[PDB]
């Protein structure tokens, strides 16, 4: 089936982090597509895939940089679909510079930011099935169990 | 007519900032309420907005606070839709708790943060219309023309005179 | 005997460091509970938690949480008890994201806010002690003890 | 008549951030008593203070310091009593300076510490009233009233007019 | 005549912080253009202005942009150039994300990043001068002189007077 | 051939990222001289080195430091030629004190700061590169054959 | 008559700051001299004055400098006496930048830091005078009576009126 | 003989750390004393510690603390000697905790502050000793040769 939402990292060394993103989708059936766009090393290739992603199908685009971290801002800079985006951590500054560099933008050009690292990759797909959720319906049901199934798995004590 | 966005704020102090939210849906015509929930102050009335958002009809919640901003986090706990979060400005960290106590949640409970203050605000709209405009043909063109628009005004240069 | 603080995380991982909250009211005989409650995945866990604590008979409720760090002032919003937060060390922001979130509580509605990690977790139990010692005689008579052994076992200079 | 909490502070400077305090204990009929005991220019008198505490019939300390932030950590080293500690803004570096040597006591001497500013006054009191009220069933009754007539009085929704 | 280096920022605002760098060129007799590209809202207009900047006849691009401030870092992605980076003053956080955002590139793609506003956008002319002074006799003495008259310049004592 | 940038540092473990700059500017054959000038405790080979710098026909001098990092900075004192910064990561503060100490120069004497770490010493030889390239033609398209390999080579998705 | 404590600054802007040190300096009688060395437009004067110091008589250095504060350090690199560094504050990172440029000497050369600002002016003075006072008893009189004055002055409650 | 400097910590923890200064001291030949003096612990302790120091001929004291780090504030209270601070590393926030908690002394006391961690234990007792060195000119000769070899000793190129 054609993917509805891309997951978009600038290199490999992302994908430690965004795997997450991935995994997530997968368990709950969304379909997608997970690329390899870097906005400093490939800013044609970046602009190309944001321009085309609306009329491609896509419905939201999850990108996930670190450090000078560009990545979703510029995308959300060329589509107007829901850009989430997710600072990797960054060796020196442990990902405040990519928190920083995603989550302030200016007014006009939203990205909708998660936490540092592999729960913000996570959480940058739960928000994206929650956004398509809003308009399927069996989605929507699988996300109500997904959210059902991690509170009732919650334990009552720790184990000593 | 019914609201589809919920803006909600722990105070009246917030609404310098949210209104910028509020000002920008009415801008893209989207149907939307502003309340204020405050989570430590109001915590049942909080788990009741939240829990009952989505049979309300609502599709996005965009939700403000400062300091140890908890607000949008615990609204996402209760319910299953989107919850946007706009970090206001505080006093002496100068929004830097409000922004580490929204963005920062743990995997499973997610809050989409904007930027810290008005252009978070103005921002959390304009992401609440994008995510409305996947399923609203209408309001999809007037968000294009808006993007189009912002694009077209900018200037060439700056003004350079002394 | 029924217990008179509460202690509380939202995940076994806290457990690394709320252990030390545990030991140190053991260590001075405080009838305890410890017991896991999540924030963002049990909220209604939470909400029923903190509302019936002083009818239980809590006198003192230790809350440790991460990152978005949201247990503790929660709980307290639903309790006239004390409420103690522990900031447990974060992965990218190493507490720094924790410790905000729990002290920074708007007025009307406080958190005592202690260390990041072990060191708050521990001194935490030991500002629970000095509560319930203010009206527990035998009980201020082993604080005393406690901190007494403290001091005197400081050793005068450092082993090369 | 006699107090039982002690509110202590490093200058007159500092009065204007712990003032919320001393509102607040009065506000919930808690007798209190209120000084200057300053770490690094009277650090004989703050011995003097904070070991005397509990035989002088005080239950709790409220102790605001700025800057390298010492007073609270150094009043606990001498006392048993439940030491809370009200970080007080600071010039350059906003109060985090004040925060991170208040609260990051290591482990066997704890201060409780609230938020930076007239914010963590106000809580130190209301965190003291609370630990009063496990053994004082009229200060209970009355803390209950405020905690509750604070929640009542959240307004519904923002004042939104232009 | 024709412009050796290119000032570009993404808004008017900037302009308060960049008049520095345009004043100083300006003082060196170095030939140069002014404009306004928006990362965020004229991306086209960058990506342009960025790859044709060579073959225009640019030398050096100097690019001023605040908060989430990627103008620099896109730019060096679509030019060969020396792009220098000039972090504005932000409200909130005070040009930290400014200047992250802009220093912080991974290996690859540089950007030679200045201070903080407006001595950042002096430095980031005097860098451009003295990249342009390895090729240009005459605007190498012009900077010798510039450079010598600043060291001359400093007073032997401050002004002590009451 | 004469060198035509250098490279300088503080000390032997600064090599471990500055050695980065030093592989890049070989890469791309620019002929240069690899030293250890120390600001604090050689000040006066600084001041020699950075004096004579122009005239001994180096072009742009790229210099790293840790800590209170002051190389760079009164390099740029001592010379017209531009001046490059990299920041070392700093044990302690992950090279957060390095990056202030380099790149808040007051105006009137610059230094061109790149990022703290490794990813910073080759950014800094790739700037000095480009710098270069304006006056060299057969260098600017060494550089030109570098970027264009640097973008072409990205993959287009990750490994899993 | 000859000065033992050389204050030195970087420029007129941060005598505001560095007047407190001198102020000090005057009031316990310790002969001093004030002058600007701009570490980065006048280097050589630096090194020269650094280098000079002890055989001119000076036993501590108080430096002053704000932003990359590289003052202080390299005046220890050039001489043997204590020098004692005061970040001054800065406008957009309100002087921490001059604090982790001046306090974070790699091990060999070192600089004792102040806080920043007035504080930190002041506290420089205190230090340099309590140097000196190991070896001159009228000054360590002096100083004693300062202190004790300081302990004698400070009030025992604070003004609560309203 | 006598001791001239007194070195101080809070724990066996932070010897790790103060062992540079004591190092250092002992190359010198300068006779001083290494204790452990908690302030919070035995804060009795500190007060006669440093309430005597310059009567039994203590002219530096060199104090090192990590955390909320009071024992160099509190030493400096009692005391008219100049007092050094070593800020040393804390777990979660690498010291920067304990540099500002140290440095930023209202005016009136003063605690002269060196480096984080190692590098200020080593700084403290240097400066330790250019205190001295103004009355000692047997010392003044012996750091004034330290000085010279630091800086002779420093390689013109680095290994690779």
């Amino acid at each position: 089936s054609a993917p509805v939402v891309g997951i978009i990292m600038g290199s490999q060394s992302d994908w430690e982090t965004m795997r997450h993103a991935d995994a997530l989708l997968t368990e709950l059936e969304i379909p997608h597509e997970t690329l390899i766009v870097n906005a400093h090393r490939t800013p044609d290739r970046l602009a190309d895939y944001a321009r085309t992603a609306a009329e491609r199908g896509l419905n939201v685009i999850i990108a996930g940089a670190g450090g000078a971290a560009h990545l979703p801002g510029m995308c959300a800079a060329w589509t107007r679909l829901p850009v989430l985006g997710v600072p990797v951590e960054s060796r020196a500054l442990k990902g405040m510079d990519s928190l920083l560099s995603i989550v302030q933008m200016p007014g006009g050009v939203p990205v909708g930011t998660l936490a540092i690292g592999a729960s913000g990759a996570k959480n940058a797909a739960l928000l994206a099935a929650s956004i398509l959720a809003l308009y399927n319906p069996a989605l929507a049901a699988r996300l109500e169990t997904w959210r059902a199934l991690q509170t009732a798995s919650v334990p009552n004590s720790p184990i000593t």
